[PDB]
């Protein structure tokens, strides 16, 4: 689980979405495994504008941070859960790293700001789905 609150947005993987969120609905892709819903308080959370390929994520089933290198956005694999089956899943950055299914929602960050999310993972790899191109949620 996890999210990222910024400005009167907050950014979930789409896949974990409750009623709430479906409710004050923003914008979603299926594709990209992001809900984003509006919220009531200010969000704090910057988002990094950036090509930084090197960050910090936070592993839940770890209670860590592990520093990853990961890759630059782009059309991936996913294998079906209860949430997608096998597609690609584009804007995704894979890193070698730990990852449970629970994992969904930390936040991978780099000196700019909050990078992305965790959305994947599997085998020793970990991905994230990416949101520095998102540039409406600062306006
Ligand atoms: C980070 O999630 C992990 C991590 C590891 C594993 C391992 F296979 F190893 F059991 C499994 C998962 C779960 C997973 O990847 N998915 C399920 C939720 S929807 C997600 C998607 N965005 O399509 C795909
Ligand atoms: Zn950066």
């Amino acid at each position: 689980s996890g999210a990222i609150y910024v400005g009167n947005y907050r950014v979930v993987n789409r896949h974990l979405a409750t009623h709430n969120d479906w409710a004050n609905l923003v914008w979603e892709d299926s594709s990209r495994d992001l809900l984003v819903s509006s919220t009531t308080a200010q969000g704090c959370d910057t988002i990094a504008r950036c090509d930084c390929q090197t960050g910090v994520y936070y592993c839940s089933s770890r209670r860590k941070h592990y520093p990853v290198s990961f890759s630059k956005p782009s059309l991936i694999f996913v294998e079906a859960s209860e949430y997608y089956p096998a597609r690609y899943q584009s804007h995704l950055m894979l890193a070698v790293g730990h990852s449970e299914p629970g994992d969904c929602g930390g936040i991978l960050r780099c000196q700019h700001g909050v990078v992305g999310i965790v959305s994947t993972g599997g085998n020793g790899l970990v991905g994230f789905a990416d949101v520095r191109d998102l540039l409406w949620l600062d306006e």
